[PDB]
């Protein structure tokens, strides 16, 4: 799997983007299906915004969460992720 991370306005700690590593390694169903995963971070004075775009095979996954907290965010989009992955094994 491959994974681009852009912080648009912000600077991606490393803490931030091992905990965003991992977490996306461990996401299902149809994980091995993703060929790219590129996410982009940035904040709107208290949002701390996290948006995914996933590319499988036929079709593309857009997810975007927020909350105060970063690492809050990023668990949040999983769920998200998780959610749209269970659709497309669904289909």
């Amino acid at each position: 799997m491959h994974i681009q991370m852009t912080g648009q306005g912000v600077d991606i700690s490393p803490a931030l983007r091992e905990l965003t590593e991992k977490k996306l390694h461990r996401i299902q169903p149809c994980r091995d299906e993703i060929s790219n995963i590129h996410i982009i971070f940035h904040i709107n004075k208290l949002k701390k915004i996290v948006d995914a775009n996933v590319k499988l095979p036929g079709s593309t996954i857009n997810a975007q969460a927020e909350s105060d907290d970063m690492y809050k965010t990023v668990d949040l989009l999983m769920h998200k992720l998780e959610t749209q992955l269970s659709k497309y094994k669904a289909k």
